[PDB]
């Protein structure tokens, strides 16, 4: 069964990958080759170009992505050839330091070898490349919630965080042969902060708020005509609304919207005073002036919205069915302010693409 | 087939309904008497408690709204007995004004005969009992341009608006046995506006903007075991959002957030600014503040979600399943800060329930 899924995989995507490559007439005997592989080996080895337009096409089909419309410029590097945890190391360095290009943001995958048996060569345990840890012990809340769970897994194996709201939690990553994952300190040279500061008030620099410039997604798999790479990190640059909407003010996060409020001089007491609504939209103001100042790339909600329109609009006149999901496509804050509210969209699965996988921990 | 739709959903709506008034002894013989009634007449006649009961349920069964948690309380008015267009009209008059109850909004439902062949005995030709005209000739919009269509209907038969951006539409509706609609003017006594001012910004009430005070929706059909009421208007009170975020804020209705920014003193140039985004809160506070300060109900959507979510704890003890719409629950400003963006909720349509139906013109 497994080879039969394998090489149904196959076909679909040589087919597809290669009418859009202009090369059709090679898929005959690139089917034939690959065909006989999977035969002697049980799996395929992708050429250079069938990896690189596969990430581009998984990235194009991401269906809860607003950002799609930049799929075809994706920086693609190619790393199936590391075998030791040195390499891996180097190359998530690598990643984290051409992705961020001193502010001016290139979005980029680093692909690992992908898993044979269903036997991962790497895995890596990092929700995000880089992320802040989280601590409760005692009723007292320190940094980030959401990765309370890979902190105490890091800390069980030696890493100890100087518990500030904002650690830098360090790579960890397992082998293939290996019963423990190693991990590594982030060079915090490598890692570009943005402090947060609103464009009138001057206060809102009393919060001490910031937040880390590339969001390098690197707990996702890459399923590619059948092949399935576990490990493969990917990052875009932000939508402001991620850091001001959610990471900033979920109650599950760092919960900080009525320290907003009082900053901006608002009382925070009556739900018809809209001072929640209001603390969002002010912190959102600050989140996307903070990162123009520093010249680190960022894009608003309505001009994604409006780069959105264009990838729908691209894609009708390829000749290509769209498909979305609509509930994370419009933005948490003023969703109806954009025409992706005022549409549906076909949330059906089209591979090649990007899906979740079970962490070791938890 | 029709007689057999009729019979199963009377089944269906009759145990569930006297089960939950206590009177499930009652299901077999008021059920014999049903299949009895079907053979003889080709349909059925609620008791009055049924009837009452039945626009409960189909409000509890409403996946769209919010409001939900009041459903048991709903003022449930019948008028079945009615056969003139006097009587129709005198009962939406008198429906506009027991809801309107001085400003202490009563969530009211009016219900007219029910179809018979299909065959409606009452159409209703407004969406809602109260709503603002809207005019475009020559690229000048004047009103609500969602009101074109139904507004040159009843100018075709003799209304004349006075072209003001808030006139008020007649009541128009067509009796069995008319070719024609009949229409009326609504007694200005009768319909409550509120002005809309800042709780802050003076300036705010320069852009003239009001709104009606109670929406009573009269184009849906509320269905009952297998009964179709298609003329039974009912209504509640505001949720601040439909006015400010919406019916006031839409390019396709008001289109009044270039305005709202220009009068509370902020560029409308730059996306990365969010100008959008704090118009859209500011002309929401005041939303909620004009009513309030005119004693007229309304809800903020922090305080519906919270209703909302009691609602749903309500549904759980009792043994319901909850169903819900995702899409249209979550408010239109902030939808992350309520409970309802971080869950998911089952679409499935239950009966009794109010449906959508073709309008004549259009
Ligand atoms: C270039 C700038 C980019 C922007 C502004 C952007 C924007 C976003 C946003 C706002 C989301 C919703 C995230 C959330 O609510 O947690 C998202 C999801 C996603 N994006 Fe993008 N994106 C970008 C680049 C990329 C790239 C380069 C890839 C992959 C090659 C990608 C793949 C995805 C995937 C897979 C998801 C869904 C993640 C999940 O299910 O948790 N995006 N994107
Ligand atoms: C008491 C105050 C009420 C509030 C605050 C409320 C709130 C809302 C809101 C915000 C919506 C979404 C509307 C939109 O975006 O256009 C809605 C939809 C709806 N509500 Fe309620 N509601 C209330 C009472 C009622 C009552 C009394 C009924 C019926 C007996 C009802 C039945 C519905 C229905 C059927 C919809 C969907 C309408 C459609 O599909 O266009 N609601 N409600
Ligand atoms: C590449 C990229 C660019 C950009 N601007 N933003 C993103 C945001 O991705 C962040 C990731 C972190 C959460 O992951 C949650 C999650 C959990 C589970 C179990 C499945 C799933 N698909 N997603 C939500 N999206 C990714
Ligand atoms: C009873 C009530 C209370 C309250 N606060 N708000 C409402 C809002 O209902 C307004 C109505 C007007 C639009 O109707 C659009 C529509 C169109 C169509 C074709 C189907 C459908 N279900 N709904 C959206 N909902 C109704
Ligand atoms: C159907 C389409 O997604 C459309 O934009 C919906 C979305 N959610 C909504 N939610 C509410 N409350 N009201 C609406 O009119 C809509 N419109
Ligand atoms: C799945 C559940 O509806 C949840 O609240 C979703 C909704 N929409 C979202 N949209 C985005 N962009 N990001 C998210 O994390 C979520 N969460
Ligand atoms: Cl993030
Ligand atoms: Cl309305």
């Amino acid at each position: 069964e497994e080879k039969e899924i394998l090489w149904n995989e196959a076909k679909a995507f040589i087919a597809a990958c290669y009418q859009e490559l202009g090369k059709a007439a090679e898929v005959k005997d690139r089917l034939a080759d690959i065909k006989s592989e999977i035969d002697l080996t049980g799996s395929y080895v992708h050429t250079k170009e069938e990896l690189e337009h596969g990430a581009k096409m998984a990235w194009r089909n991401s269906n809860r992505c607003i950002g799609r419309l930049f799929w075809n410029s994706l920086n693609v590097i190619d790393r199936r050839d590391v075998r030791t945890k040195e390499e891996v190391r180097d190359a998530l360095f690598h990643h984290i330091e051409t992705a961020t290009n001193n502010g001016k943001i290139r979005p980029t995958i680093t692909i690992f070898p992908p898993e044979e048996k269903g036997e991962k060569q790497v895995e890596i345990w990092n929700h995000q490349l880089i992320r802040y840890a989280g601590y409760e012990s005692d009723g007292e809340r320190i940094g980030d919630p959401a990765s309370c769970s890979l902190t105490a897994a890091c800390e069980e194996l030696g890493w100890r965080g100087e518990r500030t709201d904002f650690d830098l939690l360090p790579l960890i990553f397992r082998m293939k042969g290996d019963e423990q994952p190693v991990w590594y300190e982030l060079p915090r040279s490598l890692v570009i902060e943005v402090p947060i500061t609103h464009p009138d008030i001057e206060a809102f620099s009393d919060l001490e708020l910031k937040w880390y410039g590339v969001p390098i997604i690197s707990d996702m798999k890459l399923e590619v005509g059948g092949i399935h790479y576990n490990a493969a990190p990917f990052n875009g640059w932000y939508m402001g609304t991620e850091i001001g909407a959610r990471n900033l003010a979920d109650e599950k996060r760092y919960d900080k919207l009525k320290k907003v409020a009082s900053v901006i001089g608002i009382a925070a007491d009556y739900n018809t005073d809209l001072w929640k609504d209001q603390a969002l939209v002010e912190l959102n103001k600050a989140v996307l002036h903070s990162y123009k100042k520093q010249g680190v790339s960022i894009v608003d909600h309505h001009t994604a919205a409006s780069q959105f329109k264009r990838f729908e609009e691209q894609a009708e006149e390829a000749g290509r069915k769209l498909t979305g999901d609509w509930t994370w496509l419009i933005p948490p804050i003023s969703p109806a302010a954009t025409h992706i509210f005022h549409r549906s969209y076909d949330n059906s699965i089209v591979k090649p693409n990007y899906f979740y996988q079970d962490k070791p921990y938890e």
